[PDB]
């Protein structure tokens, strides 16, 4: 019915307006104290270095942020020996093209780089969905055949409640204390990235084996987008089953 | 079946090695490029300025680095506004997650995943909305071409490919090319970086190298276009993965 989308369109809205209300409530301070800080550390510099003119400290800044955003560290000479496009880091970001996770950290920098990149998310999102639908129709008949072994709503309310525990331990509390040891990060960024990661939200502030000072073997990032796949279809069967379950209450 | 999942898992391994290659032969040689003009322009400073230390240089680009990895551009003298801070959240819920903009305080990332995790599916209800209205809509307009063909006989998958492949090239053009031009005459963009942001924006993988403002109804309408596209097109899968469910 066009009259509960309307209803859902004034929720969303409102719950955008209340979430941007509580992301500035939250940032803001911060935001206008980082601001605060680089005018001062710049000022502070430029009164050390006489040498420097305020115009050329720009243009060093410039090309610092110019060669970030291109994938290339301005931080050492040591940090740019490494690559972020060979034949192991290009395959994940692959995956994170095919993910729709897309984090940001590395991405096409040149022309024809970007016209393959179009192509191939266009044909390669579809495909991964055909995987995702493959892994999620038989993890259906594991979800199918646990239920079975149990009000018929009732006891599906307890199943799923269940299930998204389980999927919570197993590829979400348990990767995010791996991390937290590996990535060396916080309890919460590794919760957070987690999250971000499994939302495929993929913000890219947080990027697993992405740190130059980090002597991470040769088997870590297949291994995460292995927990990748693994735990995005698994979330997927339980999406696909809530949601063919809501149909069956519609009709 | 698993013989036909252990089939689409090798087809998608080979095209991440496949595309792993052509993105390292096409991105490599540039990344090199510039590795070479970062250490050359870090050295030719260094050489004009005597009075500032290799150490202190690295500190200065650390400043500069982290200003603009909480969103405070490091270039001459806000993000989280009442206008700002609601397309985040616009930006979370339809899982684009560009980067540009992303919560730096412990506390804004707690309500960051509480926001996502009954957020997503918020957005879910909303889209499937769209797309239960739009299907009718198609619906509606292959049951017509049917109706023709009723007496003449055309084999109803013919009818449902034609139809399909009309209505993706009505969103390529009412969603895909006209907003890509609006985006290269306001952000100023090349032709590509604008069709190539609609792209990366729509198939929610958003990269965050290109966002749109980066007048005050831009932003809300950037989002409604991106309400409006991402609800078209997930009307039309859904119509294919319905059909595909049918024929298994
Ligand atoms: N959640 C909807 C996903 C859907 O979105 C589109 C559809 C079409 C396009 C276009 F035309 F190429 F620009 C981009 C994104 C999609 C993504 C990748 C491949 C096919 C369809
Ligand atoms: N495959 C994308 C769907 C997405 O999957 C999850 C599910 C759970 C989680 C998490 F919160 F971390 F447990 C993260 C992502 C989802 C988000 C909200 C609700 C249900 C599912
Ligand atoms: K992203
Ligand atoms: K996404
Ligand atoms: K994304």
């Amino acid at each position: 019915k066009w009259k509960t989308v309307v209803a859902i369109f004034v929720v969303v809205v409102v719950y955008l307006v209340t979430g941007g209300l509580v992301f500035r409530a939250l940032e803001q301070p911060f935001e206008s104290s980082q601001k605060n800080t680089i005018a001062l550390e710049k000022a502070e510099f430029l009164r050390d270095h006489v040498c420097v003119s305020p115009q050329e400290l720009e243009t060093l800044i410039q090309h610092a942020l110019d060669a970030d955003n291109a994938g290339v560290s301005p931080i050492g000479n040591s940090s740019n020996n490494s690559s972020h496009w060979d034949l192991g880091s290009a395959f994940f970001f692959a995956g994170t093209v095919i993910t729709t996770i897309g984090y940001g950290n590395i991405a096409p920098s040149t022309e024809g780089g970007k016209i393959f990149c179009i192509l191939y998310a266009i044909f390669g999102i579809p495909l991964f969905g055909f995987l995702l639908a493959g892994i999620g129709d038989q993890l259906g008949t594991i979800f199918g055949k646990s239920i079975a072994r149990v009000s018929q709503t009732k006891i599906r309310v307890i199943s799923t409640i269940l299930f998204i525990l389980a999927g919570c331990i197993v590829f979400v509390t348990i990767p995010a204390v791996i991390f937290k040891y590996i990535e060396g990060w916080t309890a919460l960024e590794s919760i957070y990235f987690v999250v971000v990661t499994l939302t495929t939200v993929g913000f890219g502030d947080f990027v697993a084996g992405g740190n130059a000072g980090i002597n991470y073997r040769e088997w870590y990032k297949p291994l995460v987008w292995f927990w990748i796949l693994v735990g995005l279809a698994y979330f997927a069967a339980v999406l696909s089953m809530i949601g063919d379950w809501l149909r069956v209450l519609s009709k």
